[PDB]
């Protein structure tokens, strides 16, 4: 039942949307079919009237029971930030509609298997040790060009990627990505993922494309664990100083050393010593190329 003053947000941010605009007659939002939760909201199933007719079945982001003008900016800034982004790793944008009333709606493609957290939990999909090193491999490939276009995720983790029809694995939620223009850095000014943060963002509150890398670490790790809690025995607030300990996530069983190698590279304390993410994408291809064991999926 909200109205939303476009007046009251930023105009180069309703400029924006209004380029990525879809008309309120072209989308039907099934919202009595949830099929996932983002940082502002719940997903739904969808179905989007395209420019020649067709029928298109996307996933639907709304904001659940809005309060104040800086949600709303956020949660379309979660859409806007993903305008550009054109990667075969990386979730497109279809559009975001913006009805007379209620929330605005950011509009994306439909991801036939779901979420990677869930879809490698899954006891009957059982991918292999090679099917886990090349789903890897892709967040690595979506990952490094997000850090060319010089954006920095904050929240990189198995839960916040999705498989398509076709295996592709394309980094999905970007509810608390910013933009880094030439700082190389984004510190906060305004529910933080605690387990997959780099131990300098939670001493500082700053994060760079190195802390993206520590928390591409543990993705690996959730990935070889095929999907397990990572320190499940340490507490949330007692993570800063196990990890100012020097202790790490263990090797996973099934995982080959030289994986765990890189691993542990991209948990060093000095930011500078991890390696960068288009050095990650050679060290896993050179892993997963060299890995001669059953595969399913193409990566
Ligand atoms: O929700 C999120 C992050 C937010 C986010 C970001 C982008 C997307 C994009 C598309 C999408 N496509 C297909 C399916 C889907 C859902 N199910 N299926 C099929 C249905 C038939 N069975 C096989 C699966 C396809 C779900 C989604 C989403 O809900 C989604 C959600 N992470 C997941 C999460 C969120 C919170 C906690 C844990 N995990």
């Amino acid at each position: 039942t909200v109205h939303i003053d476009l007046s009251a947000l930023n105009p180069e941010l309703v400029q924006a949307v209004q380029h990525v605009v879809i008309g309120p007659s072209s989308l039907i939002v099934h919202f009595n079919e949830v099929i996932g939760r983002g940082h502002f909201g719940c997903v739904y199933h969808g179905t989007l009237l395209d420019n020649d007719g067709k029928k298109i079945h996307c996933a639907v982001k709304s904001l659940n029971r809005i309060t104040d003008i800086g949600e709303v900016s956020q949660f379309l800034t979660e859409g806007i930030i993903m305008k550009d982004f054109s990667h075969p790793n990386v979730l497109s944008l279809l559009g975001i509609c913006l009805r007379s009333e209620g929330s605005p709606l950011v509009v994306l493609p439909y991801m036939k298997h779901g979420d990677l957290r869930n879809f490698i939990r899954n006891e009957t999909h059982n991918p292999t040790v090679k099917d886990l090193i090349g789903f890897g491999l892709q967040v690595a490939k979506g990952m490094k060009y997000l850090a060319s276009k010089k954006f920095v995720h904050r929240d990189l983790a198995a839960r916040n990627c999705m498989l398509d029809e076709k295996f592709t694995v394309k980094v999905a939620d970007f509810g608390l990505a910013r933009d880094m223009y030439d700082k190389e850095y984004y510190s906060v000014h305004n529910k933080l993922p605690v387990k997959w943060m780099a131990l300098e963002s939670l001493q500082t509150q700053k994060f760079t494309t190195k802390s993206d890398v520590w928390s591409f670490g543990v993705l690996l790790w959730e990935l070889m664990t095929r999907g397990a809690p990572p320190y499940p025995d340490v507490n949330t607030f007692d993570i800063t100083v196990y990890l100012l300990q020097g202790r790490r996530l263990l090797q996973p069983e099934y995982c080959p050393d030289p994986l765990y190698e890189v691993m542990l590279k991209c948990w060093h304390p000095k930011a500078e010593m991890r390696p960068s993410f288009s050095e990650l994408v050679s060290r896993i291809s050179a892993i997963f190329s060299t890995f001669i064991g059953e595969h399913h999926h193409h990566h």
